[PDB]
């Protein structure tokens, strides 16, 4: 097998090939003058299993993933398995309003038309799987969470809404803890909140586990909502800590501590799910 | 039929509009705060021929692009054309060393995909053209830089290179003029340079063409070149004008003037080649 | 047999003729005052197998290569046969991009039509070997390499890229130590490496292993990474030393010693392959 | 056709193009960091006759010739053919002693390898012709020295030695005038020479023709000979002028003026042979 760690993905990609000793191939990788990308892969690929590890997020994620596809296309390989742990554009994935594109849909199509596999670690909405003729796994977050969490002095887990509920419970289940969610709607330019059940966290330490941080603001809002009745402790987790300006600060102001994947490499990356993706690579 | 103009080309594909009394359609776009991108077409596009006008050669224009090829799959339409006015990634039309993509044969798959056809302006090598499902036309600028130097004081048309020969050809015909090109070659760290056929050029009034500046080193070199042997006027024209890096002020070092068409545009897109998509256009129907 | 010993290979022909017990053959060898070559063989080599030793590296070596394969025809030998300990222009071999020579095709086929045999010492690229009619021998220095560093305390033997794994491999394996590999890529004007397998260098005693060292960029880069890493002793080796300017002061930044072969006799040619040719020699 | 104009003889090679109305296309070349030489060739050759041109008597300009010949095999081209203005090696044609290459041999032999056909000017020794596979032809630079000296006074047209008398022969006909050579030899320590026929050199213009200068040491010899015995003007012609080792120089010490081709370019290259060779390259088509 060849691992391929794109330029996202260093960090993960690198712990994936370590667990399967094996190479992290990165590409050589700039810009030409005039902006246009530039890849190449000299490793000869020939007969290999091949799993590109890469997010496909951002403009250049996507022509890094993109080019890559064609760039490995030099060699006869054996197999080529896309793994974007952070999957761009499932913010859905459907029409909302009309005359909006289903970009998950057709990112799929390409991305799929170049490879025999996709997977990704908790996607947005699972609609967006079935937009891949091959194969497209959901991989989860939740063993690699519980497993930082089972040193932790944890009361509840929490979801910060009515959404992100079967993760919650797997995870809670695995802790072995009690969990409850936050459902928030504004009504006329008021704000109201029901916790359900309706817990009382008076003086409880609360996990909060969402699948994406982007603005913080559900978040921030949810955590706001528990210190105030009484939570003695708040941390706050998810798979994806995109933490766009300045995120970080409004969860911080009632959380007290912030633990995301490695999916999208930051400074409050402290929970690994390379383990999680060996399981993947090995099984398929 | 619907035009719609993407960021890149608006200029353009609103003078393309214009031309054949239709609306060019704008998407609202947007970012998301996560960066991602958002774009929307409310026009009712069912039933009619549509014309998507814009470039694809940087990641921004490329995600626009290929996010509009889905958003008009919400509606019904007769027909989906791609006009990419400047179409990037021709440069890298093969693989020069092993384990480089050739990055215009799978973007050029990925749009022929989800059109019916594709077009762009002087595509920089025609190989693309063959990575194409769909006809993929490649229009010419030539008639629209001869109506703007008709009315120039021009005694050659020259090409920097001996590559963009027959494009300088058919203009200088056009134009009723000679022309040469230049071979600039390195060996070993020292520069020769060849004039074909060698043209005495002192005192002469040269119009220099090429299909893209991007760097402007070859174009910025040969006017120097032409300057100190005694042209007296340089004209430099090329169809894409990227100008990266300063290229306009090391071009104009030694040339007089620069004018480029609008498929970029810039504050030297002098000579539009509206007419010339408007016939592709026409011919395609709607 | 005859030797014939070449400008080029004085030493390791020297060092090979006396462990066969046989004559060193140079050529009376001087320049016409227009700079063209002149050689002359007087000794009478027929009915001898010839063995001609010179390296095919710079112009002046070809020359010498060319026009003492058309000399030694004025003598009835019994055969003739070729061996470049460094072989020049096996620079890859192939073309990148269009319009450029394969050069190491066209002289190997020239080196090949005036020989019955070629042999040379670790060719760069093993493709080259195709393009001779007769057979084209990629002999090795790895037992001389290995001999010379049983003496010496090493802890891990590393290759300074990821493709000269194999030869790394084979001499640890040979020496008893354990081996990786550092693959480094350039990725938007920022450089990133990686250790494969991610070994701990702290306090440890490296020996860095390649081909060629022409420029010294590629080793220098690698000795640095190590030496910043904590690695207590770099011992830099290769087959060929070309060590163009200014090589030698870019490794000795971070390496404390630099020895390789006489197949390119320099002031660090400390490792002989003459065993490994008289094998060959021998075998023949 | 194409002309490739290598290093060694860039301006014959460019007079050639241009006489014939075509590129003379260089290549980009440069050498790597250990010495070795890198060569490029981006235009299309393909189903073209291709002529190279360069000198092969330097090791570089052997390089620079066998690494194009493999470089051109990089396009299905009709033909390919070899002009080598100065023939390299040509001086060892033969073993003068046991175990000495012949070297024009086994150099010929690899050209010939490579190429449909070789031609040269002025050979110094027919020989080598033979040990060629390959129509091996021999241009002259007779016409072209004539066409020089029309223009001059000159009475006797001279070989310095015993040697390249049909040359001298040749171009004296067809100037008109008479000729004679000298036969010098060594005897004893002492220099002995004869003029064949005794000609009378006492104020006489003297063109003396040889093929190549290196040392320069027979032509500065004869010159001075000449000069004591009257002769009013001395004008010293060759086809190659390598000059080595302060040649030129010697032989002004007492010949008026030194005129050679461009085979080998230098400040003496005053008669170009561009037209013999563009005869020849016409005869084999293109
Ligand atoms: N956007 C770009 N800007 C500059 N150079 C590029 C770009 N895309 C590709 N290239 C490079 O240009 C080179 C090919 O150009 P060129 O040497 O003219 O050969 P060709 O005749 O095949 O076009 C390749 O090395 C390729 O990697
Ligand atoms: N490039 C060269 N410069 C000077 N002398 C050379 C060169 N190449 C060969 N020779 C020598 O010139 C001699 C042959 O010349 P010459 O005596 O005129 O006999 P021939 O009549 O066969 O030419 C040989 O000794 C040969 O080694
Ligand atoms: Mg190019
Ligand atoms: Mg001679």
């Amino acid at each position: 097998m060849k691992i391929i760690a794109l330029r996202s993905s260093l960090k993960l990609a690198a712990r994936i090939a370590e667990e399967l000793k094996t190479e992290p191939v990165m590409p050589d990788e700039r810009r030409f003058p005039d902006g246009e990308l530039y890849l190449r892969y000299d490793e000869d690929l020939t007969g290999h299993n091949i799993f590109i590890i890469g997010n496909t997020h951002s403009d250049a994620e996507v022509m890094e993933m993109i080019l890559t596809l064609s760039a490995i296309q030099d060699y006869r390989t054996k197999s080529v398995n896309i793994i974007a742990p952070y999957y761009g554009y499932a913010r859905q994935h459907q029409r909302y309003k009309n005359g909006e594109p289903i970009s998950s849909q057709i990112l799929t199509e390409i991305y799929s038309s170049y490879s025999n596999s996709i997977a990704t670690v908790d996607i947005h909405d699972e609609k967006t799987l079935s937009y891949s003729k091959v194969k497209f796994s959901d991989l989860h977050a939740n063993d690699a969470i519980v497993r930082y969490y089972k040193n932790v002095d944890v009361d509840y887990v929490v979801s910060p809404d009515d959404g992100g509920l079967a993760r919650v419970a797997d995870i809670s289940a695995k802790l072995g803890k009690k969990h409850f969610f936050i459902e928030k709607k504004r009504i006329d330019d008021r704000t109201v909140e029901m916790k359900v059940p309706n817990v009382d966290v008076n003086g409880k330490k609360l996990l909060i586990v969402d699948d994406i941080i982007s603005t913080g603001g559900t978040i921030a809002k949810s955590s706001g909502l528990l210190r105030e009745k009484g939570a003695s402790k708040i941390y706050v987790s998810a798979v994806h800590g995109l933490f766009v300006n300045g995120s970080e600060n409004k969860i911080l102001q009632n959380a007290d501590e912030i633990h995301v994947t490695d999916t999208v490499e930051s400074k409050f990356s402290d929970i690994s799910v390379y383990q999680e993706v060996c399981n993947y690579i090995r099984d398929i």
